[PDB]
């Protein structure tokens, strides 16, 4: 590699200078890229999104951890590595998710509601609760699954959850595999999903999923929307087959002002920043290093997609 | 003792008919008492305050942690036993201090607003941190202060303290007494007040406090809003001496609807609520369950004020 162009698209997440410089004693130049440019042999790029440009590169980092909207196949027969952000986001979306999970337990969201009316209302005595003793069931366990599942753990919460293999995970008391979902969920008082949007987990959450639930249980979704039906949740939190839910990301986003998702008291609606923070261009900084050192020395890349 | 009456003033916290059934039992009957009982020789009497009636009862069980609303010399002159019911507060109370820090460093509250519009507005670049890593000042190493440090801990953050020993405490990485308190706060994110209301503390965090405070900073009150020279708290928060603040507790409560207070973004209200839980009966029974025990075997009762 002999040179780091980054893409404009990164100022999505973060301002395209702060990561640049925080870049400067990389090894090899690191430059700002307008959407109209060329690359070719030695060229690896740092983008948000795809362009077809980037094929002729030998490497594009994606500096999120969901790559659900790149052409993975067509990387593969263009030679191009393709890796992501996966490994970053545990801290901040573990965080907000327990942000979530004590809002709700603490009822913090109502009061901020009373704030607003300047009015002075006691929550109804059944409505507090403490995270302590509280089962959550987390969907997915990796990167934001397990920093979900540490400060739930820490927390005193019972931690359940689903991966692929059903194999044990530290801070997990019961594993579940994902056809064992219906069990996992039942008796969670949260249901947190963490899980890349694939084939497979499209619309794994929907109506079935809401009967099994608890009436008194939230979903979490800082995933992708399209995990979860979300005319289904919708449905759901009507009809009071859940009791709520905090969400992140949608299937469409922005969130259209015409959903209901958005009047329902017990919904947080959040825009797509549950993995927000100040430092973001040091972490993907420090993988981009990362791999750096990997080609400097043909070890194989750090988060390869293809 | 012969009895246990149940003051009506316990509805201030929970229903008294759910904290009487948690009662059962005891080996001596509960009943309700209005505010016109009387007492005498061999009543145990539960209340949220104080009445001059209780005088000719045995023994005064405070059902708050807080007991400065009780007039002590009164007691000792009438040798009437008071207890509060510190110990029980420290999950409760611990998770909401969480959930307040979660709050804004995530600006979970800054989103909510946005709901209420059905506003996509994103945050400024530098608004979103992690807890992990940032400093929490505890002042009180208490109940209510250990509940706090603990959880603040877990999640990662570097934890100072100030108590009057200044001996260490598990989760504490520096302990400061009261007059090093502008060392303990000057490089603290958060600061939180866990102290009772006493001479010593009335009137402790005030301007020149402020001043002290980091400008980023949020001034976090669970105490006694006494404890904040209030005046100086909005002159602050006005000024931008500091941040900003979660305040549960205040001079005045209810917290008059014209205070300033209410209407700082980031400053969070709660209506004396840090504290509530859906199973406070059961929690208070057991620390009556533990006095009746100590009364009866002739030991020192637990939280003995007077
Ligand atoms: N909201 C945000 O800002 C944000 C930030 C980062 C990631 N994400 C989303 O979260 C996803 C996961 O990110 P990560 O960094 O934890 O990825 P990761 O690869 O570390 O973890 C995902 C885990 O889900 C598992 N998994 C796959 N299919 C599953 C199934 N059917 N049931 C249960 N588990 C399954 C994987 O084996 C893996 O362990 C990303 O793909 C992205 O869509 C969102
Ligand atoms: N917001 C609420 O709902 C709620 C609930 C419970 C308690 N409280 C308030 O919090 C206070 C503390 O409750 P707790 O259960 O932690 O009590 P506690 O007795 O367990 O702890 C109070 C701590 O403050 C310390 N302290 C006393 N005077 C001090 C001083 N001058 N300087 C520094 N430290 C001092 C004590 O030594 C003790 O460690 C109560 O008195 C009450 O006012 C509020
Ligand atoms: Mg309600
Ligand atoms: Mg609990
Ligand atoms: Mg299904
Ligand atoms: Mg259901
Ligand atoms: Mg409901
Ligand atoms: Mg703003
Ligand atoms: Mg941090
Ligand atoms: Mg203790
Ligand atoms: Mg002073
Ligand atoms: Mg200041
Ligand atoms: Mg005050
Ligand atoms: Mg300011
Ligand atoms: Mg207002």
């Amino acid at each position: 590699i002999e040179r780091l162009a980054v893409d404009e698209s990164v100022g999505r997440a973060m301002p395209p200078q702060r990561f640049i410089e925080a870049l400067s004693d990389l090894g090899v130049p690191v430059e700002f890229a307008g959407e109209d440019e060329q690359f070719g042999p030695g060229d690896a790029v740092a983008s948000f999104g795809h362009r077809d440009a980037f094929l002729d590169a030998d490497w594009v980092h994606c500096i999120r951890a969901g790559y659900d909207e790149f052409p993975v196949g067509v990387y593969e027969e263009a030679g191009t590595y393709l890796t992501n952000s996966t490994g970053i986001h545990g801290t901040t979306v573990g965080e907000t998710v327990a942000g979530y999970m004590l809002t709700f337990a603490r009822r913090l969201h109502a009061y901020r509601d009373a704030q607003h009316d300047h009015a002075w209302d006691l929550p109804r005595y059944e409505e507090p609760f403490t995270l302590a003793g509280e089962r959550v069931c987390v969907v997915g366990l990796g990167t934001l699954g397990r920093g979900v599942v540490d400060r739930a753990a820490a927390l005193g919460m019972e931690v359940v959850g689903v991966r692929r293999s059903g194999d044990p995970v530290d801070n997990v008391s019961t594993v579940y595999t994902p056809d064992r979902l219906h069990e996992a969920i039942a008796d969670a008082r949260f249901v947190v999903l963490a899980t890349p949007l694939t084939d497979e987990t499209e619309g794994m959450v929907a109506a079935p999923e809401f009967e099994t639930m608890r009436e008194d249980a939230s979903l979490v979704n800082v995933a992708r929307g399209p995990v979860v039906v979300e005319s289904d949740l919708v449905a759901a939190l009507d009809s009071g087959d859940i009791a709520g839910a905090a969400l992140d990301v949608f299937s469409e986003e922005p969130l259209p002002e015409d959903s209901p998702l958005w009047d329902f008291e017990d919904v947080l609606i959040t825009p797509h920043v549950s993995a927000a923070t100040s430092k973001y261009h040091e972490d993907v900084a420090a993988l981009i290093r990362e791999n750096i050192e990997k080609i400097a020395t043909g070890d194989e890349l750090t988060n390869r997609v293809v």
